[PDB]
């Protein structure tokens, strides 16, 4: 009994309009680069893209990225999304400059974007997401938790149609930024201080020497001698053996990484989503760098 969800372009636009979109969540990522300590906006963007789309129920259809129902209280308020208020506040005025785009497209071109930005791979993105009401906004519950094992990790991401690969190419966003003891109960960033998107996230599960210990909330988290951290479901890849020659395959292929993470990050995305076999080809987007502005 899944729900059908058929894109539906917004009316008479095409590649170059969407473009100009990702021109203006760009222009603005370069502009208030200030927040979070000088990190700027790209990781919260990021997060907001996988957290509206990773509600999604393979079983029936039910949440994902499509109805883009995170502008509804119930999805905002959900504790798992504690903190992201900041990148929906970032897109206000991209929606306010662009109201002709769904919510659920301009969720997921603000982490395509930020992805792209960072220099990471770029991502092929569709269009076609339309606004549904608020009785079709997902219960909380369906993020998952960071206290958990391996066993944990895998059973969740079937719930997204993700497998080994997937997710631990997916997980390798967590390069990106840090997590703030106010939003999850947990304090640092994954890695070095940083303006790119790389694979070092696998280098520093490998590379550096974890302790498990217990932050100021109370909870255990695996730290480092150089300030970095891990979530016991980021330190479970490489617990488990099969997680772990992944983790190992991507510290050591800056390429493999990035065409593996383009793959899963798109789909993750697209889940859910019907595309009529005369919907437009995915569009890959320039950098404000490719375009020399
Ligand atoms: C088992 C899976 C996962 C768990 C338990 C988890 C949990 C968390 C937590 C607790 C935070 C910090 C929140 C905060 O305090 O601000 C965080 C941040 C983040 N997550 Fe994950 N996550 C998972 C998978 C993913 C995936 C699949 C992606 C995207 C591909 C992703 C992208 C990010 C990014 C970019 C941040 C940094 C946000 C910021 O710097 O503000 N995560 N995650
Ligand atoms: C409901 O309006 C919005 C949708 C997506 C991003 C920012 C908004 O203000």
């Amino acid at each position: 009994t899944p729900l059908v969800h058929v894109a539906s372009v917004e009316k008479g636009r095409s590649y170059e309009d969407f473009q100009k979109v990702y021109n203006a969540i760009a222009l603005k990522l370069r502009e208030d680069d200030e927040y979070d300590n000088a990190i700027g906006y790209g990781p919260v963007l990021v997060r907001l893209a996988w957290h509206t789309s990773g509600t999604w129920d393979k079983h029936d259809n039910t949440g994902g990225s499509y109805g883009g129902t995170y502008r509804f209280k119930k999805e905002f308020n959900d504790p798992s999304n504690a903190g992201l208020q900041n990148g929906f506040k970032f897109l206000e005025p991209i929606h306010k400059e662009f109201p002709w785009i769904s919510s659920g497209d301009l969720f997921s071109l603000g982490g395509v974007t930020a992805v792209q930005e960072w220099q990471g791979p770029k991502i092929p993105w569709r269009c076609g997401r339309v606004d549904t009401p608020e009785d079709t906004t997902p219960d909380n519950g369906r993020l998952p938790d960071a206290d958990k094992d391996a066993d944990y990790v895998r059973t969740f991401f079937q719930r997204l149609n993700m497998n080994d690969r997937e997710v631990v190419a997916l997980m390798g966003a967590h390069a990106l930024g840090k997590t703030h003891l106010k939003n999850s109960g947990y304090e640092g960033p994954w890695g070095a201080a940083n303006n790119v998107f790389t694979n070092e996230f696998y280098l520093n599960l490998l590379n550096e020497d974890w302790k498990l210990e217990k932050n100021d909330a109370n909870n255990e988290q695996w730290d480092s001698k150089s300030g970095y951290m891990m979530l016991p479901t980021d330190y479970s890849l490489i617990q488990d053996p099969k997680y772990l020659s992944i983790v190992k395959e991507y510290a050591n292929d800056q390429d493999k990484f990035f065409k593996d993470f383009s793959k899963a990050f798109e789909k993750l995305l697209e889940n859910g989503i019907t595309f009529p076999k005369d919907a437009p080809s995915p569009f890959i987007f320039k950098t404000l760098e490719e375009q020399g502005l």
